[PDB]
């Protein structure tokens, strides 16, 4: 036998950052959890068992502290940048490093209508994420993303004219709630090494916030045809919008919520035009995706 | 042997109800889940193989619909007193109902600087609760109660004093980092029945956002001695601001965040008045608890 | 305002032990998490920043490894007891600890029919728990458990002849899947101290596998009228094999499963004797109690 | 822009299934957890609102039912084939099928050394997996795999002769607690169709328990060099026994067991030789990844 493809590092590495303006006495924090898995000539640490080919994990930890003391840690596609390159760089051995990066949210806390200088709120449990594959003689690939946005709209969305045969129960509807949890994550273009990845430093977060607000508003203003149709016009307002994405994907739960008939209890009507409470259920659950490209 | 006590329901009931405003075409939603629990005559269930003394799980389930449908499901004391009322009037043999209700956050959004119509988002998973306890001639029991409050402050927390012997490796710190997640309950005096909570209804959202305020801003100015001192600080105001509440109960996770050790790398200044970079830990963490009450 | 109650202490502390027979060379392994709260004179540390009554949590987590170097781990309830002693009788101004202890399981491997001498695997989630109250002039009050036990049975489970009024949809049944997580606590008669418990060691493993052994002998040979009365016998027979055992409480949710009519498709049978192929409900689901004590 | 990829279906769907030989009277279940995803000429519904091309996920979960009532679903390789060959056949557009099922473990009781005849347990977490890929044109791929397996051992596992450099803290040990999860996936050749697969159903849940039974007893005995060392000869031996096997991936975490120094209480000793109890780490962990295939 053979080894066809390895890597290994270490994951669920947790991190916090304070930067401390020295002037306005103002502070900030980043907390992130991050993953380095690396690729290279290790094979015999499998077939030979020589660990000499081996960055202990532990190793890799470490490294992962330094590079925060030492660098920016926002945007973090320019942080997972930075530290897969230096693991290509400084092992002669090492050809391929993964990074994958979870941001949490620390939203600055406002009391008596003014923001606090050092207190900070988890405001939601949605992520900014990233994951950047640094390859020896291949430049760097990066994939952003926000994950964990839950939204509901009571009204305007629609699912009528679907494919009907004796498989389908389905009935048509023209007023209906959709919820969902996206999943959306936009790809780059690919970066020749760090220092061009520094060029567009401030495309990173601009981008971000423009996904972010294209999402919502399309979300909220769309009368939608279906999760299909209404996800299709996000990628593309997003790809109009910063010509350095490449390719777009969405990931897209249907969150179903049910009509309860409660005529057979004295009459009463909740379907339809008089439909007001719901059973919000845990599953199964509708799964859409989609990639949009440049034509 | 002998039933020394017995109690049996529905748990995990999910609930959606939405409001539309006819006129101004504004929609407003509601999303909770709910356990009931009924005491009673109902033993020989268990010794006897009687049913007959079983209002089935699945009867109360529809129960929580209908009552939904028929009633304001805000504030959820008003709504858990209708719904635990309710089983022990209709069934002689009932005479105590046990109602929990968690409300999920669905926050209308904001588009384009104005409050959107009919979309929502789940902007936190904090939790409002409520648990409300109705017995047979002895009244109405609501404990209200936030849970999920996620919050850290990265200055202005302090841990020294405590006691030191043989088992202790702690050091005393003038400048620490202080994160928990806030459970805080506020347990009203007994209630007579449904027309005295009715009394009431004004004072429940305004002493759900008067503990949530008071709790941020205490978090964020107190300068802290330790974590004990300052949730009893926020107890004691909240007591101050409402004198229909008897008791306050605060249960703080104190998260820790350690310091990393660096300088075995090239002497690098990583702790105290150099600390930048930190461990968050998953485990093990404090857990401090406190009941305050009126003297 | 005045404190009314306060504990405070360490939770989720994991912890391993193993031990060696130096003649044999098999290995055994434990592995728990531990929870420790304490109370006492310590209001002062929450009205006036006094933190020179405080054992430190941190200390507090030392002393649970150490205890557990010094002495054995097992049966639980046993170290539990240790551990809670130690804190009342080393602390002049603390009066009560609560340990609460989880077991998780580590059962040896059998390979080729021999059993392992040094591997184990988690063969099931299933935990035995303990909750150990030490308190100062009053003994020691030890409740056991096993928690996590997840059972199923396809036939010989009724439920019919309950309470049918105008909220009941629910039709009676003489043959369903009856499937539960089972929660099952045994309450001793009060100790007066750690002599007492260590008088009685041998019966905490027996009684462990008692409950266990009822638990699932009647639950498979039960023709089940209903699951408060299958609960009641096997409280019953526990009590009745155990003298110093003065309570037992059950907890037991009824995983529906439901019946998926599928005659809308070319006239397909799958209900009532036909039914074959079902939909497990991940909620809501019925929640049934039953405390058992002697007569 | 374009679509460049795009899938839809249904997650979560959760299945029960009884057979019962009426001639024993012994009865068995099986429960899954099945995702359908589709993929075809449905462009249309993402760029111009038409849900003609549309089988609505409603239709896909029906679809599921249907065909677990009509067919066998052991083994999971075989009804994941069946289920994913009905869509590419029954609908012209629809040229791709992604069925993934998670089997649960409802294993059969024995009562009084008998196995009983309706009465099982969850004895584990750990799952049996398929996914299946249908693509019309090009055959039936299947990938099995095992997960949820957890083990460890408290002896015999090296780590030692790794690189060491200015990044690396971490000791050589020759004697250390190696704990992981096992993920464990085993790749079949391209199955032209249906027909082929049923001629190998016998080898489906044989080499299931090869796949197992090597993982366990090469883990237990093999005196590790490490993880990537042990990995490889277990994947080795499946591949031998095997031959329609093309591939064999392990994933496999290291769960860190720390050891604790107390020589600051008392000179306790438990390191190295006298280490006795340690404190096993939530995170970070080591993740190791191998792909083996023929040479
Ligand atoms: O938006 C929707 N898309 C779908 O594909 C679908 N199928 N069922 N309901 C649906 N709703
Ligand atoms: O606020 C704190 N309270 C405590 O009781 C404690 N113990 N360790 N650290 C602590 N911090
Ligand atoms: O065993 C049962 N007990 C109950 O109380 C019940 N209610 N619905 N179904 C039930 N099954
Ligand atoms: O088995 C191991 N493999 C590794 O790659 C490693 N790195 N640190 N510890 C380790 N143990």
């Amino acid at each position: 036998s053979a080894v066809k493809a390895a890597r290994y590092g270490k994951d669920n590495v947790r991190v916090y950052k304070v930067h401390k303006d020295e002037k306005t006495g103002v502070q900030t924090v980043y907390e992130m959890t991050v993953c380095v898995l690396l690729e290279g000539e290790i094979e015999t640490s499998y077939t030979k068992a020589d660990n000499s080919v081996i960055v202990a994990t532990d190793s890799i930890k470490n490294t992962i502290y330094i590079t925060a003391k030492q660098n920016p840690v926002t945007p973090p596609e320019l942080f997972g940048s930075i530290l897969g390159t230096h693991f290509i760089e400084k092992y002669n051995h090492i050809h391929a490093a993964h990074v994958n990066i979870v941001c949490h949210r620390w939203t600055r806390m406002d009391i008596d209508g003014k923001p606090h200088p050092h207190s900070f709120i988890r405001d939601s449990e949605e992520k900014r994420n990233v994951q950047v594959d640094v390859v020896e003689g291949k430049g760097i690939d990066i994939k952003s993303s926000l994950s964990g946005l839950t939204v509901l709209k009571s009204t305007n969305s629609q699912f009528w004219g679907f494919l009907r045969d004796e498989y389908t129960t389905l009935k048509e509807t023209w007023d209906r709630i959709l919820s969902t949890d996206v999943d959306a994550t936009w790809q780059w273009k690919n970066f020749s090494g760090l220092q061009e990845v520094r060029s567009h430093v401030p495309k990173f977060d601009a981008t971000w916030a423009t996904a972010r607000e294209v999402t919502l508003k399309t979300f909220a203003e769309d009368n939608s045809a279906s999760v299909q149709a209404t996800m299709y016009k996000m990628a593309e307002q997003i790809l109009a919008r910063q010509q350095l994405i490449e390719t777009v994907e969405y990931s897209l739960p249907n969150k179903h919520y049910f009509e309860i008939d409660l005529s057979w209890h004295k009459g009463l009507q909740n379907t339809g035009k008089n439909a007001e409470v719901f059973a919000p259920q845990s599953d199964p659950n509708g799964l859409i995706k989609c990639t949009v490209g440049r034509s």
